[PDB]
């Protein structure tokens, strides 16, 4: 119902959210139990921007002041522009810096979602901004006066939103920068999630390793993704989460909509993996915090499967883990949230014949009345004849992480409450499932 965009400062995770009108504030130690702390801004004209800690008092509000740079409509023309708000009480409440934007609209329709970072090497702030099909970069010494430095022009991935810019140390010991943004590659058969480019950033401009982006999710439902620092350490791992939008699938003329607008994804951890050469990829996995939700565990012996094998289990909300291996089959995977008559299920698996991983929601409750968005697909090498799955199943979502999680699929899916079976499957050949474990979870969401 309420999208969260977390940030770590002063010993806790925080997020702020609009509530109709006013800006509210929630806090968390574990990214499980969020506690609302009240109103941070009594009157505010989804919210768009970033919150930073000005540790060295560059902005003049004091060492450790909390500063938000936010997109709002201009008083004159309603055009998107960037305004500064500051807190001198540790992020409890914020006041506006003057009445003028710190970065005004240059007469354009798309000018939003400032992502502000401190560039220690260049000794300055940098802002990445969504500007239609390009990401704009702006520099500042003091958060108040900004200067354009460059633009990063995207190609064939629609309108860009919610850019991200961060530095990570890969497992080979090389630092890379990553430029990310939400985007919409559906016209080219690519995802509508979070596109990213590993590369280099010099304080002024971003140079990608390759022109074509990688995607942090290949599911249908992982939009407006955000990454944030790990507070209990910063270069080795980050956290991320995104929005899974149900209302945006509405495709009727009347404008009424159900009560379910969407849901946050689970929080994932992301690491930067060297894949050989100058090739790097982000790898995703559910946060480890999630294991404190484990109610019980079912473990299975090695299972050979040809066609079908039905598990003797009831599972509704859970983490499934398994290793699978095979030889010459066409496809392999899991029928999750399976009805007793076997007609309803959620399918997660590998197409060896097609060279892709998939999640198919065409046999369960699903949000698209046109039945266009049924089976998400991500590249999978057809020569690789083993895979590890980690799958989080909940009442309205399935989130599948393949191997180390370079490819992940996040999808809305709406199984019936009593559809709780699991059947393993193959097509045109035998597979072996090993180390199959089901961790039954309490649902937070
Ligand atoms: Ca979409
Ligand atoms: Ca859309």
């Amino acid at each position: 119902n309420d999208p969260q965009k977390p940030v770590y400062f002063n010993g806790k995770y925080h997020y702020y959210y609009l509530y109709n009108t006013e800006w509210r504030h929630a806090v968390s130690d574990d990214l499980v139990h969020w506690q609302d702390q009240g109103v941070a801004i009594p009157k505010y004209t989804p919210w768009s921007g970033s919150v930073v800690v000005d540790s060295q008092n560059t902005a003049g509000f004091g060492k450790g002041a909390i500063v938000a740079i936010m997109t709002q409509p201009s008083a004159n023309d309603g055009k998107e522009e960037q305004f500064l708000w500051y807190s001198q009480n540790g992020g409890k409440t914020f006041k506006p810096y003057g009445e003028e934007p710190v970065l005004p609209n240059p007469d354009t329709v798309d000018f939003r979602d400032p992502k502000v970072i401190w560039d220690e090497e260049d000794d300055k702030w940098v802002m990445a901004l969504a500007e239609g099909t390009k990401i704009g970069f702006y520099e500042s010494q003091n958060l108040k006066e900004w200067r354009y430095t460059s633009s990063f022009q995207t190609e064939n991935i629609g309108i860009i939103e919610c850019p991200d810019l961060f530095k990570m140390r890969a497992d080979d010991g090389t630092y890379k920068w990553v430029l990310g943004a939400s985007a919409n590659g559906k016209g080219a058969g690519k995802p509508n999630t979070y596109a990213y480019w590993t590369g280099s950033f010099n304080g002024n401009e971003f140079t990608a390793d390759e022109a074509e982006p990688q995607w942090l999710d290949h599911g249908f439902d992982w939009y407006a993704g955000v990454t944030f620092e790990d507070g209990e350490t910063s270069y080795e791992k980050r956290y991320a989460l995104a929005w899974m939008n149900n209302w945006d699938y509405a495709n009727r003329t009347p404008t009424w909509k159900d009560n379910f607008n969407g849901t946050d994804s689970i929080v994932r951890q992301i690491q930067l993996k060297h894949k050989g050469g100058n090739q790097y990829s982000l790898a995703s996995h559910p946060i480890d915090q999630l294991d404190e939700l484990t109610e019980s565990t079912d473990e299975f012996e090695r299972i050979e499967v040809n066609g079908s094998k039905t598990l003797q289990i009831k599972a509704n909300t859970y983490q499934l883990e398994a290793d699978i291996s095979w030889a010459d089959l066409k496809n392999v995977g899991f029928r999750l949230r399976e009805s007793a008559d076997r007609k309803r299920h959620i399918d997660v698996g590998i197409s060896a014949e097609g060279g892709y991983s998939f999640v198919n929601r065409g046999f369960t409750g699903q949000p698209d009345s046109t039945r266009t968005y049924l089976e998400s697909k991500a590249p999978f090498d057809p020569e690789k004849k083993r895979v590890h799955f980690t799958i989080i199943v909940d009442q309205n979502t399935v989130e599948a992480f393949i191997d180390d999680g370079e490819t992940t699929h996040s999808n809305l899916a709406f199984p019936d409450l009593n559809d709780t079976g699991i059947t393993l499957f193959t097509e045109n050949g035998t597979a072996v499932f090993e180390n199959l474990k089901i961790k039954h979870l309490r649902s937070i969401r």
